[PDB]
């Protein structure tokens, strides 16, 4: 079992690049040694790790069964986000080092150890201790001239959930939403605003990328970047939402049983 969430690539070593040919940008995650995670609406198609010029020999990309951006149209809704992870399969495998590392996944085994918790620690043990009811601090990844920058913002998961989604009524092609619950489905986080403190956005090129718990001198990863309520790449209700790992379980560990990260 890898020690994983540990360590400008030195910084953030699970890192993944993505382009897709005008160039569309997009953020990964390390997760095995096969395996980058991503957001779905991201996708000819480059993947680099380690800060390398070199794109990796892609085998396969594995979407969610449930995503489907065009799932809503018929209700007048453009883009659903509902379920946006994918699961990039290397053909080689990745050799760890000091530029190259997986970052842990919810309701694993490096999970446990990287939070120093029990053999009889349970997948909502987990969620209590990562996820729990409260404004929890957390980070993400972006690109500034080519340099990776880490960015701090706040998980809305306590008394200020409710005003972290209903602002997402002011996002592209959502203004016309009579139940915000059609659009933020319980398989999204969300952050972003100014309340308790003034967090930075997400752009479109960070989209698919890690948002991530530091814990313990660890780095967990919690969700998958996914969508944004305004492009300021700034108004209080600029708000980021981000697919939840722990609700798609099932799916990853499905597609990652093989992959040696002791899902419990
Ligand atoms: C950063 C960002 C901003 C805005 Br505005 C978007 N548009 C939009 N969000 C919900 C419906 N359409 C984004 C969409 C995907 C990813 C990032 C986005």
């Amino acid at each position: 079992l890898s020690l994983c969430g540990m360590v400008d690539y030195h910084k953030q070593p699970w890192q993944a690049k993505i382009s897709v040919i005008g160039h569309e940008s997009c953020m990964g995650a390390v997760v095995s040694e096969y395996f980058v995670l991503t957001a779905a609406h991201c996708f000819s198609i480059k993947v680099s790790v380690g800060g390398e010029k070199r794109d990796l020999e892609i085998e396969v990309v594995l979407f969610h069964p449930n995503y489907n951006i065009n799932g809503k149209k018929e209700a007048g809704i453009p883009e659903f986000y509902d379920y946006d992870v994918a699961l990039i399969k290397l053909k080689n495998k990745l050799k760890y080092g000091q530029t190259i590392r997986p970052i842990c996944l919810p309701c694993t085994e490096g999970t446990t150890r990287a939070l120093r918790l029990p053999p009889t620690t349970t997948c909502q043990q987990q969620k209590e201790e990562l996820l729990p009811a409260q404004d929890i601090k957390a980070l993400f990844v972006s690109e500034e001239e080519k340099k990776l920058t880490r960015k701090e913002v706040y998980i809305k998961n306590g008394d200020k959930k409710g005003s972290c989604e209903r602002d997402a009524q002011y996002a592209p092609g959502y203004d016309k939403v009579k139940d915000i619950s059609e659009v933020v489905t319980p398989r999204f986080l969300c952050t972003g605003g100014v309340s308790p403190y003034a967090d930075p956005n997400t752009c479109r090129g960070d989209s698919g990328g890690p948002l991530i718990v530091h814990k313990r001198s660890r780095f967990i990863q919690v969700g998958v970047i996914s969508w944004g309520v305004v492009d300021v790449c700034v108004p209080a209700h600029a708000r980021d939402f981000h697919i939840n790992l722990f609700q798609v379980l099932p799916w990853l560990k499905e597609k990652l049983q093989d992959e040696d990260l002791g899902f419990l």
